[PDB]
């Protein structure tokens, strides 16, 4: 945009939008079994129940700026979050392809708020859209799931997945962001190798490890987990993996994740000439936020009994509430980046090169990150638990 | 002439590069970059052939392999030369003879027409030093200020006959050319325990390429006017593909290469390199020439006493500059991971005019 009520402006609400983000993820990762792939944007999720916070009132709204963090941005009341959401979005949707997947679908005469739908239009760039739930919910389902699928390219088809829509819902809430980027530092596929990854507990596999040496942000931290940077062409997009000391296992490294230790490691890493190993790999991750988030403290906006939601109106019978909420993530990352492989071959003529450079060989399970440098804000998070293939 | 005992000469021509390479490639050490014209070795020498007879005519033949392809190949040089300097490619050659010395009409006659070479008369009887720093001085000028010592010191003494020279000098821009502001430096640790530093460019297009047997890349750089080529040869992370090169290879790997697309890392640097010709020559079969009691050559007014040859090559951001010169000095004294090869080939004609090693570009 760039030009009821609870209790620079980026850098607050970055910090926010990244308690919730580690703090979900732990919650998320707790949940699963360790040999399993993670992958999901919090920031697609902060920022889509901000946009549905728009619209509540008196407890669904004090807790949903609670549960996604919100109230720790001090001085501020709930309507000042939607202006630091305007300007951390201009910001964030200017070789590196970001778009917004996002949006509230409902009907059974369900009108929404001018100033909802124009603030959620405007500030969120989302619509409200009405659709035909009460009479053909196979054909809505086809449309939501066909929405996304045109503004992902393609990739995340089966968002919402059958029978989760029926002719019974009211609201449903869809989210995800889609990024396509290259690589700065490209690896050449004529040194891609097949190479046993260690799982979890205990299995060999083979992945295809890709290789390069090259200069990055690299430090050894604490009980020498290896932080390391890689950047997308165009160095305000990089993936920050984390790789712990294999004797420390990953899920412990998962378990001590404070937003704030997270950013003490930014700050330790330098640029420096090192032998990089990572495997290809495929994360595609898809759900219901609603039992993750409910168990968080968010009960009352998925309640009929409890959800006080002024915002939209349905003819006589208000009960209106949020039936559901869905996100999936798809990340494909290969020598090119994130995105279609191309037989890029390099060819680096003219290089000797020190001896006792450090190495770093992610064929363990690993963290990922997908950081917004200049605003500091995380898009993506993940854990390659088993790359095999 | 006195005693006669296209793509033909070229061949001939590459067979002596190669030929060449790996003996001079064994006198040196791998740590040590190394850059010469070979085409510049065999025009200077092509040219005292006129004046060489019975047995000298008959090794000059042999070594800088014409016995492949007498007085014809003359006639064949010239018309190579003829398809060859017209985007600045350009070759020079002259002699500097003695000044009292009645120099043949007829040697003279044919090397003007053929080769361009117009006798000048110096003093080297009376005033040696001020003729030789005139040779050096008309190099300069013929390879734009890149050749400036050919002839050494001591080379000419006051018998000194004739000086033959030849001169080629080369500046091409590339058809992709380096943007600049992504230009790298870094630390490049030589094998001599240290680092020095390096300055890379990087650049992602469509080019030549081909990873052959055993690993080696091979790359081939287009100059501006699509006829100059720069071919590199890197080793699967060496000496090795030296010692198996012959004319033979190098049209191989040439021949299967694929137009792909890569991302290229090569170093912005300026490598010069001077050496007598003499032993690797002579050893090659070149005996006679350089010794005193054997040499016959009668055509010119004799022994040749040693050659001398110095090289440059630049690479850059927008293209390469290179250059080089052969002085065969006739009565004078005689006296004097890491590495790629780089070769800049013509190649209609496949015509290698300057080869090399590069190894330490800091």
């Amino acid at each position: 945009i760039c030009t009821c009520i609870y209790r620079r402006r980026v850098w607050e609400l970055s910090k926010a939008n990244s308690r919730f983000a580690t703090t979900f993820y732990q919650h998320l990762a707790d949940s699963k079994n360790d040999n399993d792939n993670i992958f999901l944007s919090p920031l697609s999720i902060s920022t889509a129940f901000a946009m549905t916070k728009l619209g509540a009132c008196n407890d669904t709204l004090q807790q949903l700026m609670e549960v996604f963090k919100f109230d720790t941005i001090s001085e501020k009341t709930s309507d000042q979050i939607h202006f630091f959401f305007a300007k951390l979005n201009c910001r964030l949707y200017r070789s590196s392809k970001l778009v917004s997947a996002n949006r509230l679908f409902g009907d059974k005469s369900l009108t929404f708020n001018e100033t909802y739908q124009d603030i959620s239009e405007l500030v969120y760039g989302a619509k409200l859209q009405p659709l035909d739930f009460k009479e053909n919910a196979e054909q809505s389902r086809a449309a939501i799931n066909k929405w996304v699928s045109n503004k992902t390219e393609g990739r995340i088809t089966d968002v919402i997945p059958s029978e989760a829509i029926n002719e019974l819902t009211v609201l449903v809430l869809v989210n995800t962001i889609y990024f396509k980027g290259l690589w700065k530092s490209k690896f050449s596929p004529e040194n891609t190798r097949k190479e046993l990854f260690y799982k979890a507990d205990g299995e060999s596999c083979s992945a295809s490890m890709m290789y390069q040496e090259g200069k990055f942000r690299y430090r050894r931290v604490a009980e020498g987990t290896q932080v390391l940077e890689l950047p997308f062409k165009g160095d305000d997009i990089t993936m920050v993996l984390i790789l712990p000391k294999p004797e420390k296992s990953l899920a412990k490294v998962e378990k001590e994740l404070t937003p704030e230790v997270l950013q003490e490691w930014l700050d330790e890493l330098e640029e420096m000439m090192l032998v990089v190993h990572m495997p290809r790999f495929r994360i595609e991750d898809g759900f219901s936020l609603k039992e993750q988030l409910q168990d968080m403290g968010l009960v009352d906006l998925f309640s009929p009994e409890k959800s006080k939601l002024p915002g939209i109106v349905a003819e006589g019978r208000d009960d209106l509430y949020v039936s559901d909420a869905f996100h999936k993530a798809f990340l494909e990352v290969n020598e090119e980046g994130s995105e279609a492989a191309a037989s890029t071959a390099v060819v680096i003529a003219g290089r000797s090169l020190n001896p006792n450079r450090v190495t770093f060989k992610a064929n363990r399970p690993f963290l990922v990150f997908i950081r917004e440098v200049p605003l500091n804000t995380i898009i993506f998070m993940g854990r390659v638990a088993n790359p095999c293939v």
